[PDB]
DNA sequence: TCACGTAAGCAGTCCGCG
DNA sequence: GCGGACTGCTTAC
């Protein structure tokens, strides 16, 4: 069998390498590797090393790889670039596994495990250990198998062994309900005290060594916690045994708001599921706790249960157990819908690089075109410093606010990565430049072509057409395989056999790898970073957006015999948005029979008469620009109206990345029903309540699909009712930065932000209270506005996002809660923005 | 929120300033 | 009042 790696690691002068063999067998070896970096030399000295650019390169074999990182300092010192991959564990990986890896998932231990700690006086936190680990669930994945290690005997109390018959039962029957596909996957282990306990943990780790480490939360608090409280009971000695190599070290995590402290295990790839899902989900949760976000991928949260959980284990130890089991199944069936761990396991071995660095865009296509560029014998230029700088992105169409009847949109396919490809755009295919006019006369085709030997942007670029670039080659592969995995996902959503969400993430987070080393090129810390090459991606896109606005609005008056007319109403990056009135004015509304005629009417206008329009717009900018392939491709996206002899308005804009649709058919999905598209507005933001966020959807969806009247009916009973909504649903969110800037003396500092003032006015009132949940700094929070002469002292209190407040002031928040407040700058405000924009009323007036 | 990007909207604070 | 400079936070693409 083919062979592949498990981890890798540099420790001196030595790789430390677990892998899988040819017998399908783990294994560890320790490698002197000597590894080899490159020099400029002249054309006389004979050679099978160039760069990017052609130029001869020699070959030096270091002894090791302490005299090559040496080297790279003696040239740096003289002022000589020194090329190579100075990332020496990278190079090992690319000899020897000099092909395309093809791995078995089977073979790899994924492992998720969470903890429990009974901690009466707070947040225990893992960089002390205080208190005594009462409990480890440890899902193994080749064994399939749930290993509970449970503390019997702790000085916060002696229990009794958790019964797997109750936690079998239904919850009405008293029992805990653990599902019949995992119990009988459970391993059960009792333990008289926890030094036991501990120990047989690491006896259980050594023999069953995780390669993948995961869960949620773990990396900032299960590994640290269960390290540190090993240490001091064992010593560091002992503590080194959750490492393959018998080597950790703590590791410093520096952002703009502090240092951070997470243990460093060498030999063990860690993948946090709650950084995997921050990354990976295309989503922005009010609160990042298990148990909220179990809730939405899941449709159930953790295991409930009364009283505070320092309090859990000596009351309902059963319970408390068996929650715990749940909590690391949670995370399993969360990954089963998201896969997120075999699209690390993807992207890694893909890129040949560790998997724990598939967080990291960056290290990830360095490694790919790393292994690329090796693969033709061409060696990687030297990394450099460079001074942070802006540069200009895409074009945004200022929208009239208004109304919009009957709506057809178009959207380019992967615009930023089909321009690279287009263009040829690579740091050594720049041929170079051209005198710019200004941009909108390439955009009026005014200007005089930029070249007619080279592929052009509107920035000025010029790229060689004859010659292929490492970056628009491995652009194409990765856009490739995502197409394959996008007519995938189509189909369950047309069909909608099943495969739609994890073909779904198959396809959408490919793209996030693709749409990234764009943005890459413009990162000072990339190899290939050059703002020239990154201009010309943002530059040529928004030429082409305005370049083919003009081209519709021209075909659209030729057509309609209008003559001068705006059809194009707003447009975005990749995307144009076109008003159908006329369109439908030339066949009559009255000649349409129902909804679905009109639907079908505009969807075989678009394929059949604009479609063909927009290529042909295209083939000539592209010979414009003289480009190297013709790829910009625009089809139909979304078609837009309201019911047929319905009063709605179908859609509007309030301005910028602000809209609301009445869509009917998206590509090749015909709705059923009309399916609402809101971008921007505050039903999007996660930062608006949820109660509010429903009721302003119903708004819009009254608005779009029955009228004035309906909306003014939802208005004045939403108004009458609003107050019976649970505090939660109604409260606003935000996150939590720089908490202690605004703190002076515990009450607000200058230019204290309104969700930091509610923060330092819940720290007075929980004050004192060392069981009380305590607000996290660079995490999120519920926000609740209160009356004045409240008896906390402020305008506002915050508590942390996804949980009940407190019961030690619940009573008084809810009886201080200002409604009117929250009704006029959360619901009435915005609901203000899009009644006016759409020239409607959300009240009566004569 | 630990070496992909820019564009851009809304909430709130504090400031000249008339 | 009231408008702009600014921080903070959020989303679209
Ligand atoms: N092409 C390339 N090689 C690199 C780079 N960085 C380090 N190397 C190192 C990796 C290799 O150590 C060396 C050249 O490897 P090969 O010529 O592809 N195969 P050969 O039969 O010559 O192997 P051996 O040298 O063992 O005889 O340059 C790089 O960026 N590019
Ligand atoms: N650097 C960067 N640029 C981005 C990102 N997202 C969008 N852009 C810029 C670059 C992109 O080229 C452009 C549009 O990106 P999509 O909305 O993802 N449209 P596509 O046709 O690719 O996906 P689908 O086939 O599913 O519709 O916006 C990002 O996360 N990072
Ligand atoms: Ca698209
Ligand atoms: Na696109």
């Amino acid at each position: 069998m083919k062979e592949f790696y498990l981890t890798v690691e540099q420790i001196g002068d030595s790789i430390f390498e677990r892998y899988i063999d040819s017998n399908g067998r783990e294994r560890t070896r320790e490698v002197e590797y000597k590894p080899s970096l490159f020099a400029h030399c002249p054309e006389s000295q004979a050679t099978k090393y160039f760069d990017i650019y052609g130029k001869p390169c020699t070959r030096k074999l270091f002894a090791n790889m302490r005299d090559a990182s040496q080297w790279i300092k003696r040239m740096e010192d003289i002022g000589l670039e020194a090329l190579g991959m100075d990332d020496f564990k990278l190079a090992y990986l690319s000899d020897t596994y000099n092909y395309e890896i093809k791995y078995d998932h089977t073979k790899i231990r994924v492992a998720n495990f969470d903890i429990e700690v009974t901690s009466p006086d707070g947040f225990p936190e893992p960089s002390q250990a205080k208190h005594p680990i009462d409990a480890i669930t440890h899902y193994d994945s080749i064994d399939d198998r749930f290993y509970v290690f449970d503390l019997l005997n702790s000085p916060y109390g002696n229990v009794e062994e958790w019964s797997i018959e109750i936690a079998a039962k239904l919850q009405e029957q008293g029992g805990d309900e653990v599902p019949s596909e995992i119990i009988d996957k459970i391993i059960y282990m009792p333990f008289d005290n926890e030094k036991e306990l501990l120990m047989e943990y690491l006896n259980f780790w050594q023999q069953k060594t995780p390669v993948i480490l995961t869960g949620w939360n773990v990396e900032s608090f299960a590994i640290p916690y269960v390290y540190n409280r090993i240490k001091n009971i064992f010593g560091e000695s002992t503590a080194k045994r959750l490492s393959p190599h018998r080597k950790t070290r703590v590791k410093v995590i520096e952002n703009m708001y502090g240092s951070r402290e997470i243990i460093t295990l060498f030999g063990i790839s860690v993948l946090d599921y709650i950084d995997l899902y921050k990354k990976f989900s295309f989503t922005n949760q009010p609160s990042y706790s298990l148990d909220y976000i179990s809730e939405f991928e899941l449709n159930v949260g953790k295991l409930k249960y009364d009283g505070p959980i320092s309090k859990l284990r000596e009351s309902n130890h059963q319970r408390y157990i068996s929650y715990n089991i749940i909590a690391v199944y949670r995370v399993l069936q969360i990954d089963a819908k998201r896969q997120f761990i075999n699209l690390s396991l993807d992207m890694g071995y893909y890129a040949k690089i560790q998997i724990q660095s598939v967080f990291s865009p960056i290290k990830t296509w360095d490694a790919i075109i790393f292994n690329s560029l090796k693969e033709q014998n061409k060696v990687i230029p030297q990394g450099r410093s460079h001074p942070v700088q802006p540069y200009p992105g895409a074009f945004v169409k200022e929208p009239i606010p208004n109304r919009y009847k009957y709506v057809m949109s178009f959207d380019l396919t992967s615009l930023y990565p089909s321009i690279i490809r287009q263009v040829n755009i690579s740091p050594e295919t720049i041929a170079g430049t051209f005198k710019v006019a200004p941009l909108h006369d390439y955009i009026n085709a005014v200007a005089e072509r930029p070249s007619d030997v080279y592929s052009c942007s509107p920035n000025g670029m010029m790229y060689y057409k004859d010659r292929d670039g490492v970056v628009p080659t491995e652009i194409t592969k990765v856009f490739n395989q995502r197409k394959e995995h996008k007519g995938y996902m189509l189909a369950a959503q047309r069909n909608g056999q099943r495969t739609e969400v994890a073909g779904m993430t198959a396809q959408i987070n490919r793209k996030l790898l693709i749409n990234s080393l764009a943005g890459a090129l413009g990162n000072v810390w990339f190899r290939y970073y050059d703002l020239r090459n990154a201009t010309a991606i943002t530059t040529f896109g928004q030429m082409a957006l305005q370049w083919i606005e003009r081209k519709v609005n021209e075909y659209l008056n030729e057509v309609c015999g209008t003559e001068g007319e705006a059809f194009v109403l707003y447009g975005d990056t990749d995307s144009i948005y076109v008003s159908a009135d006329k369109i439908i004015d030339k066949v009559g509304e009255s000649k349409f029979r129902d909804t679905n005629h009109w639907v079908d009417f505009l969807d075989k206008f678009a394929r059949e008469r604009m479609e063909p329009a927009i290529d042909r717009g295209f083939r000539e900018m592209c010979e414009y620009m003289n480009n190297k392939q013709h790829l910009m491709f625009m089809d139909r996206e979304a078609i837009a109206g309201p019911p047929l002899g319905s009063k709605g308005i179908g859609g509007f804009w309030t301005g910028k990345k602000r809209y609301a649709l009445n869509v009917w058919a998206m590509e090749g999905t015909r709705y059923a029903e009309p399916k609402l598209k809101i971008m921007g507005l505050e039903t999007q933001k996660s930062s608006t309540p949820k109660a509010v966020q429903k009721a302003l959807k119903e708004c819009i969806r009254r608005m779009l699909q029955e009228g004035e009247e309906s909306l003014q009916e939802y208005f004045k009973e939403f108004e009458k009712e609003f107050r019976q909504l649970n505090y939660i649903s109604i409260a606003s969110v935000s996150s939590a930065n720089n908490i202690a800037k605004y703190d002076v003396g515990g009450f607000p500092g200058p230019k204290c932000p309104f969700h930091i003032r509610g923060i330092l006015t819940y720290n007075r009132a929980i004050k004192g209270n060392i069981d009380a949940p305590q607000v996290v700094e660079g995490e999120k929070v519920y926000v609740l506005p209160l009356r004045e002469g409240n008896p906390f002292g402020d305008k506002c209190i915050a508590w942390p996002s996804g949980t009940e407040i407190t019961d030690l002031i619940k009573d008084d928040v809810l009886h201080w809660m200002d409604y009117t407040v929250l009704l006029e700058k959360t619901f009435i405000k915005p609901l203000e923005g899009f009644t006016s924009a759409a020239k409607l009323d959300y009240e009566k007036k004569a």
